[PDB]
């Protein structure tokens, strides 16, 4: 069948993908620019991500279309249009790796997060990572290429000029770079680091929610113990434990009542302890019952406001992990095909239709991030609606 027929489907699909990558990711950047609530360090790596996805539809996809033709070109010039998408894919990994780290710092040390993780530093890291993306993505241009052994039978068959080659990806980029350097070192290892960072985010979250439920139990159980105690020493024991678990939880209009609610609580425990150390066992049990009023007015509201925040931090970590995981679902096929081309020379090269299919799959990854934000993030969804209603409609 004529090559232009199959090539037309691939090109139409690529262009259709390009439009969707530019539209959806320009919509993300427009939301982060307008909504002040969306302006945080975590969302500055999202804009770096969206920028990389914008450049895929504007440059990487046009470049991919160009190299599918095998047009005659200067080898190093063809080497650039073959390696530019590696820069964009490398930038996406750095951002994906920074979001995972930023979400870990947020849940592992929320108190020193505002000073440690600032916007000006996020900008310096984004700039640093973008430069390194060009260094890593264009390494073949520094010498690790196949321009020293061009297929001159292929170049002559296509009427190429002196110093030109038939611009094909696997003919100018060595496969040991794509497998050992790009896939294993620069794509796989970083994705494994993310997997481990997300394992520690969720581990730190399950632990903290449980430890807050342990204090909530240690208080009420010690209150029940006092309501059934018999002497002043028992009461003094159940209060010594409660004071430890109270100050332990202490560690805005809401933070003012949160600090007042614990002053009352810890103070009321001091009230009962003095009586327990004075031999008054009845007056101590009565003073401890006033904690039941502080509990149903301050403590139970704090426990639930802290439980909700930990849940909101887990929801966001999951949303971030769905973005890095879908990056693997889209890029692993094309990487796994390169491994078969590289590791098994006795295997038939994957057919051209599977290459196209794997190539367009890697490009659909630049369309899906705006959908995860709109689906899994309430603030992004609302801001997308505002832009669509006010400007696009
Ligand atoms: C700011 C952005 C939009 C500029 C984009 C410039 C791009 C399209 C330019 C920059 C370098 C250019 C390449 C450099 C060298 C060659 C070798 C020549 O034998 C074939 C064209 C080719 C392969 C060029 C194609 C177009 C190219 C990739
Ligand atoms: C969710 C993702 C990671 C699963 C996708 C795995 C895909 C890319 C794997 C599964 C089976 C693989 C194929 C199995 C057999 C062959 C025949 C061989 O002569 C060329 C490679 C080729 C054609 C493989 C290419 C890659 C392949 C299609
Ligand atoms: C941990 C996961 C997500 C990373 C991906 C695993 C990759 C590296 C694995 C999965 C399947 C593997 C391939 C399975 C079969 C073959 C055929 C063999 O003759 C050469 C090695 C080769 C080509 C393997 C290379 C490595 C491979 C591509
Ligand atoms: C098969 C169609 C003919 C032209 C081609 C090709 C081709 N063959 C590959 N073996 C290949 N491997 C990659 C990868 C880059 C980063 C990770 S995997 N690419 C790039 O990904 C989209 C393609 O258009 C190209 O830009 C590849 N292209
Ligand atoms: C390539 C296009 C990428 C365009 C990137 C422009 C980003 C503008 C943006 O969203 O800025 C975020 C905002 O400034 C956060 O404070
Ligand atoms: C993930 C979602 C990808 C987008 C949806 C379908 C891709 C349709 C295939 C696009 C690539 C072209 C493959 C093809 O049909 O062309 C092979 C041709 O026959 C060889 O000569
Ligand atoms: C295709 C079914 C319709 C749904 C569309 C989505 C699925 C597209 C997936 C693969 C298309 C490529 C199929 C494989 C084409 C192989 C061509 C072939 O058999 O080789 C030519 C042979 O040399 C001469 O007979
Ligand atoms: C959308 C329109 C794209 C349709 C044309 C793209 C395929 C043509 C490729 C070719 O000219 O060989
Ligand atoms: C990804 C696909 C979603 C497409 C985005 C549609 C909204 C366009 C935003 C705009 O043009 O202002
Ligand atoms: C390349 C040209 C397209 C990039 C446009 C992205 C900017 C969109 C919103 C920024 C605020
Ligand atoms: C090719 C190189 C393209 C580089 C991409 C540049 C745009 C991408 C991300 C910009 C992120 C903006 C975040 C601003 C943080 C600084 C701040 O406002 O405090
Ligand atoms: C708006 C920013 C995006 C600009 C992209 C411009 C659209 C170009 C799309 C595909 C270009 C592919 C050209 C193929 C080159 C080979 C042609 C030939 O061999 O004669
Ligand atoms: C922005 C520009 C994106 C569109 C152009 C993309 C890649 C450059 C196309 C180069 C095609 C060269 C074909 C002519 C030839 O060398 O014979
Ligand atoms: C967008 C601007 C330019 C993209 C179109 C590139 C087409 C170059 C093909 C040259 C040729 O026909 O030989
Ligand atoms: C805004 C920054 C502008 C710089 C953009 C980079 C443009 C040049 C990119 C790659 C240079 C490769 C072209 C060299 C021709 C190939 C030489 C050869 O094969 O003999
Ligand atoms: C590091 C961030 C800025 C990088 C922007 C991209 C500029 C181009 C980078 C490398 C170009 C190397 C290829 C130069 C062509 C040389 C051709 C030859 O030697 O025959
Ligand atoms: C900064 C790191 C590298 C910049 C220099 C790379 C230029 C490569 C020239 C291409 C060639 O080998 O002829
Ligand atoms: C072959 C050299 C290319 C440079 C490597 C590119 C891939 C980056 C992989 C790991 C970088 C590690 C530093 C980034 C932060 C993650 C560290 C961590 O696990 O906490
Ligand atoms: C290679 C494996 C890719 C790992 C996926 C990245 C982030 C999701 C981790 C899930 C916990
Ligand atoms: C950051 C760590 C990155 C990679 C190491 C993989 C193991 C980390 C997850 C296990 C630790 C845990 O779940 O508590
Ligand atoms: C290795 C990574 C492969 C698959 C991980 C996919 C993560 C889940 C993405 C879809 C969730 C909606
Ligand atoms: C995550 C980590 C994934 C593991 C990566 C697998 C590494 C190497 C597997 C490929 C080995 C193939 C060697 C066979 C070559 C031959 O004998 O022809």
């Amino acid at each position: 069948a004529p090559p232009i027929m199959g090539s037309s489907v691939y090109i139409t699909v690529e262009l259709a993908i390009a439009v969707l990558a530019i539209l959806g990711n320009v919509l993300v950047c427009w939301a982060v620019w307008l909504n002040s609530n969306l302006q945080n360090v975590t969302n500055y790596f999202v804009v770096s991500l969206a920028a990389a996805d914008i450049l895929v539809g504007v440059l990487a996809i046009p470049f991919a279309i160009t190299i599918s033709t095998g047009f005659c070109a200067a080898c190093h010039g063809c080497l650039f249009i073959a390696c530019f998408v590696l820069v964009l894919a490398q930038s996406s990994i750095f951002s994906l790796l920074a979001i995972a780290i930023d979400r870990y710092i947020a849940i592992a040390i929320p108190l020193r997060y505002n000073g440690l993780v600032t916007g000006t530093r996020a900008a310096g890291i984004i700039a640093i990572c973008w430069v390194l993306s060009f260094a890593i993505g264009l390494t073949p241009m520094l010498g690790w290429n196949n321009c020293g052994q061009p297929k001159e039978g292929k170049a002559h068959s296509q009427g190429c000029g002196e110093g030109q080659v038939a611009c094909l990806f696997e003919d100018v980029v060595p496969m040991n770079y794509m497998v050992y350097f790009n896939f294993f070192a620069c794509v796989l290892v970083p994705l494994l680091l993310m997997l481990g960072v997300y394992l520690r985010i969720f581990a730190a979250a399950r632990r903290q929610l449980a430890d807050l439920e342990d204090n909530w139990e240690t208080l009420n159980d010690n209150l029940k113990v006092i309501e059934k105690a018999d002497n002043a020493a028992q009461v003094k024991d159940a209060l010594t434990k409660m004071r430890a678990a109270a100050l332990d939880a202490q560690k805005s209009p809401e933070m003012k009542d949160f600090r007042h609610g614990f002053d009352i609580l810890v103070g009321q425990i001091d009230d009962a302890l003095k009586l327990a150390n004075e031999g008054k066992v009845k007056e101590a049990q009565a003073a401890a019952e006033q904690l039941k009023t502080t509990r149903n007015a301050y403590i139970q509201k704090y426990l639930e406001r802290a439980r909700s925040t930990l849940q909101k931090e887990v929801h966001a970590a999951k949303s971030a992990a769905i973005i890095a995981g879908l990056f693997a679902l889209c890029w692993l096929p094309l990487h796994i095909i390169n491994c078969f081309t590289f590791f098994c020379p006795d295997c038939s090269h994957a057919p051209l239709w599977l290459m196209y299919l794997a190539i367009v799959l890697s490009h659909t990854n630049s369309v899906v991030n705006p959908f995860i934000y709109a689906y899994r993030i309430r603030e992004f969804r609302q801001t997308f609606r505002k832009i669509i209603r006010s400007h696009v409609l």
